[PDB]
């Protein structure tokens, strides 16, 4: 369940994210779904290099 269907090619603010997670591997289409300050979730291909970073700069926050 909970499935991305299109990814957010905009641009990503690294202080404005709260979490991430990986969306249920039910879903044919793969992605990370960032959680924003806000509550609202942007899907981002697991495979782009700012969402790569994106993951890895949270992950250094704990």
């Amino acid at each position: 369940r909970e499935c991305c269907l299109e990814y957010f090619k905009g641009a990503i603010p690294l202080r404005k994210l709260k979490t991430w997670y990986q969306t249920s591997e039910d879903c044919s289409r793969d992605a990370i779904v960032f959680v924003t300050v806000q509550g609202r979730a942007i899907c981002s291909d697991p495979n782009n290099k700012r969402v790569k970073n994106a993951v890895k700069y949270l992950q250094s926050l704990e």
